[PDB]
């Protein structure tokens, strides 16, 4: 779309929902004693994104600071840990991600940019985290009910499924969405270094939507251990170099247990609206592979 | 500092007293009926911060986004334009902006990233938001003797210079801040093309904290007519390519009258904690013209 067609679009319903939304997904936390804390969009350490299955395998788009390489924030996971090694115990950040991901991705779900609810608990387990979740989507849900008039799924805890099973009942996640009327988990997919991983198990978990929506939140428990955390780099095939400041400050052994996830707010928006697509909820589009002229 | 040393700061009380001020803020404007809406980092348009008082004329910095180039965000006041022109009438927003200042900068109150409350409100004067602005910081204030258990400035209304009257008796606005005692507007600054100026006179304002703590919020009626605009750019030697997508949307004649402002988040922080540098309120320092480690 053209810049005066996208301005021209109403798209004030979804807005007002997104209000909402942010305004009940704040106050969630506060309520409950985390610290809300501002995003970071440059760095020398970003997520790499990789090992994981709902990937492609993307670089994070880079700028010079100061003549040195930094990389725009794929997710604030790694900074995430370090804020619980700083002591803060539960925090949260509406923090902004820049995925540049192929057009193969853009099934209505994905957005070149996109804003996550992102919190970490020193800690926690994954049972924790996914009963949090599940306690504020419950909640969202029926003040959704309020908002609209309209009906939303009403489970207040969901079935889970193991990856590995996902794949042989449904064939993906994404067909796995598109046979439930329900929200619910898929759990212990292997994927990137910070997500902890115990004798072949991952302690970790997505939230997927129902009626085709797909994922809407993703987290783990987490690694804490150096040799540990060098080993799962090493053996993806990843650097140390591209870690080294966070190598730095697990080494010394600062990092902590912990558990955390991230919320898609925009994913969520397009849920309650009803819409097809993510952009039809956006102010200004970032539809993956297509360069937006505003 | 190193990554482990940047990470065993003691940073909990300021943390602490963001999560409150945060909290306040984004009530305040919801409360108002304000829309939330969530931030742009990447662009075709952003501010050009120039011309500029405050600047030093530094251009944005530059990604490529599957072929196209991309500015990260200056600011995003060309955005809060444009959502005023969808129609959506009081919006804000937690907006992190990217400016890659040089070490003079580095002044205790400067940062290269982050984060300022940017709201726009549609058909709104100068002296409507001043009004606003000053009603949000008595409030504030008065929290913050509550959460700290210190005394704060009093004033419901600040007073207003002129900008030639504040060269004239302090020679500058850093001056002005440290003999001031109480927070004081400067009006009827010349700056960018996007402020609105009628007659010789521009409609903005910058709020600037006492006891040296410097400028802390700053905003203004727009122009929103594209004959004015286009020759204020010109005159300024910027280039009209620049801002080609937002021009068209203006010589659509879809730009409406409205005025706005930003709010320094870690400014306030760090004014309320009585921190001497900024960098003591941020988990992440970004000090201008030193490249984060993390
Ligand atoms: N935010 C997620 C990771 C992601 O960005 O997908 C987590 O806490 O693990
Ligand atoms: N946010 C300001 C601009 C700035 O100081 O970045 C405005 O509303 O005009």
């Amino acid at each position: 779309m053209n810049a005066v067609e996208i301005i021209s679009r109403d798209i004030y319903k979804a807005i007002d929902i997104q209000t909402k939304i942010l305004d009940y997904m704040t106050k969630f936390f506060t309520d409950r004693g985390f610290k809300w804390l501002l995003p970071i969009m440059l760095s020398p350490i970003t997520d790499p994104l990789w090992p994981d299955p709902a990937g492609e395998g993307i670089r994070p788009a880079e700028v010079d600071v100061y003549g040195v390489r930094m990389r725009l924030t794929h997710s604030m996971i790694l900074h995430k840990q370090l804020a619980i090694a700083m002591g803060l115990e539960k925090i949260f950040v509406l923090s902004p991600n820049i995925r540049l991901e192929s057009r193969r991705k853009d099934d209505g779900r994905h957005s070149y940019e996109f804003t996550q609810l992102d919190f970490e608990i020193e800690g926690a387990k994954m049972k924790d985290v996914m009963r949090l979740i599940e306690e504020l989507i419950y909640g969202l849900f029926r003040k959704a009910e309020e908002w609209t008039g309209r009906e939303f799924p009403r489970a207040r805890h969901f079935k889970v499924y193991d990856y590995k099973d996902i794949l042989e009942e449904f064939g993906s996640d994404e067909k796995a969405s598109m046979e439930m009327e329900e929200p619910f988990w898929i759990v212990n997919i292997p994927r990137e270094f910070y997500d902890r991983e115990e004798n072949g198990v991952w302690k970790n978990y997505d939230l997927i939507l129902p009626y085709g929506y797909g994922e809407v939140s993703s987290g783990g428990e987490r690694e804490w251990e150096y040799e540990k955390i060098v080993a799962k780099i090493r053996a993806a095939g990843l650097k140390e170099d591209s870690f080294r400041p966070y190598l730095e400050i697990a080494r010394a052994g600062k990092l902590k247990p912990s558990a955390g996830a991230g919320i898609g707010v925009e994913r969520l928006v397009r849920f309650i609206v009803g819409a097809k697509h993510i952009a039809e909820v956006q102010p200004f589009p970032r539809v993956p592979g297509i360069p937006a002229v505003i």
